[PDB]
């Protein structure tokens, strides 16, 4: 039993929500929140964004330090950082951008990071701006992780045609 509210349920491990995942982990304090990053972990817009600024730019010092350190990460990597006054944890995990011509074969790669964690919240990976299909987003999520995801989508006429259009 976990204290994750409201969601429909899709599959044995799979879950999904209208809601704001800023709001959302607010409210569960999960374990790790996934993060819809990019390579260079500047956290500008989208999903992003939005949780960068609810930690009042704490991520994105972080991340500057790690990025210093690291360098860049894969399209398809991840990599776990603080979650702040989010999460326990935040997983940054790198979808591909089809608005910069990233390969969306690399979707399914992304997605595997989830199954290191045995339960997430997370939107949508290549969702939003970063241009995939949310439709075929969530079929590859369903396809490919094992583990317990509670999948937060901000948009709530994106979430009924989800919904309604899942097999
Ligand atoms: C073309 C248009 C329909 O694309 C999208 C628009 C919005 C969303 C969405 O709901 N994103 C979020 N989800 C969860 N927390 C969030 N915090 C801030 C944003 C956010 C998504 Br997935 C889209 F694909």
């Amino acid at each position: 039993v976990n204290s994750f509210s409201g969601y429909l349920k899709l599959t044995d491990n799979v879950y999904i929500k209208n809601a704001d995942i800023v709001e959302e982990a607010k409210k569960v304090k999960p374990t790790v929140v996934v993060n819809a990053a990019n390579v260079y972990l500047k956290h500008g817009g989208g999903v992003a964004g939005a949780l960068n600024k609810a930690t009042n730019n704490a991520m994105q010092v972080e991340s500057d330090d790690y990025i210093a350190t690291n360098g860049p990460l894969k399209v398809g990597g991840s990599c776990v950082l603080s979650g702040h006054n989010l999460a326990k944890h935040c997983l940054h995990v790198v979808g591909p951008n089809v608005n910069k011509g990233e390969d969306i074969q690399l979707l399914k790669s992304a997605y595997e990071n989830f199954n290191q964690h045995e339960v997430l919240l997370a939107p949508l990976l290549s969702a939003g701006i970063f241009g995939a299909d949310p439709i075929h987003s969530l079929r590859v999520c369903v396809d490919t992780v094992r583990t317990n995801v509670y999948l937060a989508v901000f948009d709530k006429n994106l979430y009924d045609k989800l919904v309604s259009s899942f097999l």
